């Protein structure tokens, strides 16, 4: 199914968020704008796999998208890095969540060292590594520096439990007690695990990730599938690694694959919105999507002759777990499955820009969730209310911006995909893990 015009709209104002809203001087892009309150390294990945997409679309020039990915790249090889409480990026070449904007550290000490952030930065370094392949001198540099940053990652510092990794660490109170375990949007955290060189895992840690899938198998709005409730889940992996085809055990046991447990996915979100049994506003065939994201306020009002919870950020989904629902939507969840539905996904967009966009489609693209039953007449931790149209958010979130430009910019020309089809450590990563058929295949 070919793209209205509006898709090449969205891709480019998300893509100008990356390119914009990023400090230049050292490439650190906020977890969250306009508050900038601080950076997050997820947003960096992010913001990596934007660039080349701007190149691609002449959003900017070959050039800039170099300086800009050589000065961010030399920030985190140069950074202070050790176990101390203040004034360090990172430890054991892992970095924390969130730094400061403009001087890099760890912005506070309620910030872990974390696994999955890490691991999400890595993906937009290695994607530098197999786009950046040009005999411009800085093209090689770039190429080194991203090969030097994926090695010195110690994946097996955090394995605490057995070959599960652990979600991060502190200074102040040693290792985190909760694992990475499936399922949910960490698959590729265990594929750069299994594909470093210098402080690789070994596949069992694969196996084990897998062990708790069983809790999520089920049947959910009329699909059979890895039922986590948040979209995201079924979209961060997805970014780079092309789930076509390619199975592992669990998958060729089933008999499907992770692409086809993300369209599965999709078509359960649509349905849940469609039957709606929270009955809240506007929900419908061509308005729904639930994922982490912001919300109104952290409060209980009635709806509907009924007391409803309401979060502010908060995980949100459909599905058999984790499946938190306050009546926000955001934009992120239906539009980055664009690749695994697009026949009810590309209406989806249309119809919330139209509805919506005079107050949602901002000029960085979607605002982070939209909240059409939230008109009460109390204060907000974010966003706004419109009157007698609900609550909107104020900010855009970066790593729910990443996945709407990259899964665009996958449907139009599978660039993304293509680009990691490239990286011998993501196959390697694959393999160890078991993965095996198309184009995996020899
Ligand atoms: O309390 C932590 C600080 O949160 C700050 O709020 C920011 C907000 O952070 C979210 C967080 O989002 C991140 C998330 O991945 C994180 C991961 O969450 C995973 C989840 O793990 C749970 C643990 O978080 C939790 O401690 C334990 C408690 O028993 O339960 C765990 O299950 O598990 C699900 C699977 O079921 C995963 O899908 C989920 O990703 O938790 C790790 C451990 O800390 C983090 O290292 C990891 O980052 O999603 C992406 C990565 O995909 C990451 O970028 C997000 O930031 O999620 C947790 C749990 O949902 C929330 O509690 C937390 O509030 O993130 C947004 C966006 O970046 C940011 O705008 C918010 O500012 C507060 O500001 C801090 O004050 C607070 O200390």
């Amino acid at each position: 199914p070919p793209l209205p015009p509006l898709f090449s709209d969205i891709e480019r104002r998300t893509f100008q968020f990356f390119w914009d809203t990023t400090n230049e001087l050292n490439g650190l892009s906020p977890d969250r704008f306009p508050s900038r309150p601080f950076a997050s390294i997820a947003s960096v990945g992010f913001a990596l796999t934007a660039y080349p997409i701007g190149i691609e679309n002449g959003w900017v020039s070959r050039n800039q998208a170099i300086d800009r990915t050589l000065t961010t790249l030399k920030f985190f090889r140069d950074a202070p890095m050790g176990p101390q409480r203040t004034g360090k990026a990172g430890y054991k070449g892992f970095y924390y969540h969130f730094l400061d904007m403009q001087q890099g550290n760890r912005y506070d000490s309620w910030v872990e060292l974390s696994s999955v952030d890490t691991a999400l930065l890595m993906m937009g370094v290695l994607f530098t590594q197999s786009y950046y392949d040009g005999d411009d001198p800085r093209e090689k540099e770039i190429r080194q520096i991203a090969d030097t940053l994926y090695k010195r990652v110690d994946w097996r510092w955090l394995q605490q439990r057995a070959p599960l990794i652990s979600m991060g660490w502190f200074p102040e109170s040693g290792f985190i007690d909760h694992d990475w375990m499936g399922y949910n949007q960490a698959m590729m955290l265990y594929i750069l695990a299994l594909g470093s060189p210098t402080h690789g895992v070994e596949p069992d840690a694969w196996t084990v990730w897998t062990r708790t899938y069983n809790n999520d198998w089920g049947v959910y709005q009329g699909q059979e599938y890895l039922s986590f409730g948040p979209m995201f889940g079924h979209q961060y992996s997805h970014v780079w690694i092309d789930f076509r085809d390619i199975q592992d055990q669990y998958m060729r046991e089933r008999g499907i694959d992770y692409f086809l447990n993300s369209r599965r996915a999709t078509l359960a979100q649509r349905d849940y919105a469609i039957d709606n049994p929270m009955k809240w506003k506007d929900y419908g065939e061509n308005v729904w999507g639930l994922t982490a994201g912001d919300g109104p306020q952290n409060t209980s009002q009635e709806y509907r002759g009924e007391q409803r919870q309401f979060r502010h950020y908060s995980s949100r989904g459909a599905g058999l777990r984790e499946n938190f629902d306050d009546g926000t939507i955001a934009p992120t969840a239906a539009i980055s499955s664009i690749v695994f539905a697009p026949e009810v996904v590309i209406p989806a967009t249309e119809e919330m820009h139209k509805r919506y966009g005079d107050f949602l489609y901002s000029s960085y693209g979607f605002l982070d969730s939209f909240n059409p039953s939230f008109n009460y007449d109390i204060p907000l931790k974010t966003g706004r209310m419109v009157p007698d149209r609900g609550w909107v958010a104020s900010d855009y979130i970066a790593i729910d911006q990443g996945p709407i430009l990259a899964m665009i910019a996958n449907y139009q020309n599978e660039f993304v995909w293509n680009v990691m089809k490239k990286n011998a450590y993501i196959r390697t990563g694959l393999e160890r893990a078991g993965f095996t058929g198309g184009w995996l295949t020899p």
